[PDB]
C-alpha cells in the first residue's frame, strides 16, 4: 500500500521541489528532440510517496552503506524520468530494469537536472512520445517525474564511457561527466520521495 499526499502550492516543501525542478532546466545537444522544446514547466501537482516496505528497504540499505563509508550515507536529491513511474511508486526501483544502453553501464540513472530526466518520461530517446498524440513535445498530456532520495555512499567519479555492471570495489555508486549522471546498481539505494505532475510549456 502506497499513499500519495498532496503538497499545497503555498507549502515551503512544494516551493522547494518546484524551484529545484524549474532552476535545473538546461539546453540539450539534441535540440529537444527527446523531451521537447520548453524553457519552463507548468507544475500541476507535487505528491509525497509513502510506502512502509519501500522506506524499510531504503533505510536498511542506508545503514549498510554508512557502515562501509565511515558512518556517511551521502544522500542526494536527484531527478528520475521513466515510463515505469507507476511500478516505481508501488514496487520501488529495480536494478533488474537497469538501463543497459547507458554510458556508465547497466545501472539506474538519476539526473541533477530535471530537463535530462524529462527525456526519459516516454522512454529511451523520448520513445514514441505521449501515448495519445504520439508527440515527444506534447504540451497537452500531463507528464510525471520523480525527485528522489539517492544513497550514493562512496561515489566513483568516471569520465570515460567505461560500461560497468556493478560499482567498483569499495564504492556504492558511479558519477559520470564528459551534465553529471548518477548511477546506482541497487534499487534500494533510491526512494521515490516526490511524484511531480507537470506539462512542458510552449514558448510564446
Ligand atoms: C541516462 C540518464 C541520465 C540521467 C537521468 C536519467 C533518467 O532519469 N532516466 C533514465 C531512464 C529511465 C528508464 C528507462 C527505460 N527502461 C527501458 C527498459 N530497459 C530499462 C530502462 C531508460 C532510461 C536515464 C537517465
Ligand atoms: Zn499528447
Amino acid at each position: 500500500g502506497t499513499i500519495l499526499l498532496d503538497l499545497a502550492p503555498e507549502d515551503k516543501e512544494y516551493q522547494s521541489v518546484e524551484e529545484e525542478m524549474q532552476s535545473t532546466i538546461r539546453e540539450h545537444r539534441d535540440g529537444g528532440n527527446a523531451g521537447g522544446i520548453f524553457n519552463r514547466y507548468n507544475v500541476i501537482r507535487i505528491q509525497k510517496v509513502v510506502n512502509k516496505k519501500l522506506r524499510e528497504r531504503f533505510c536498511h540499505r542506508q545503514k549498510e552503506v554508512s557502515e562501509e563509508n565511515h558512518n556517511h550515507h551521502n544522500e542526494r536529491m536527484l531527478f528520475h524520468g521513466s515510463p515505469f513511474i507507476n511500478a516505481i511508486i508501488h514496487k520501488g526501483f529495480d536494478e533488474r530494469h537497469a538501463y543497459i544502453g547507458g554510458m556508465f553501464g547497466a545501472g539506474i540513472y538519476f539526473a541533477e537536472n530535471s530537463s535530462k530526466s524529462n527525456q526519459y518520461v516516454y522512454g529511451i530517446g523520448g520513445g514514441t512520445g505521449c501515448p495519445t498524440h504520439k508527440d515527444r513535445s506534447c504540451y497537452i498530456c500531463h507528464r510525471q517525474m520523480l525527485f528522489c532520495r539517492v544513497t550514493l555512499g562512496k561515489s566513483f567519479l568516471q569520465f570515460s564511457t567505461i560500461k560497468m555492471a556493478h560499482a567498483p570495489p569499495g564504492h556504492h555508486s558511479v558519477i559520470g561527466r564528459p551534465y553529471a549522471e548518477y548511477v546506482i546498481y541497487r534499487g534500494e539505494q533510491a526512494y521515490p520521495e516526490y511524484l511531480i505532475t507537470y506539462q512542458i510549456m510552449k514558448p510564446e
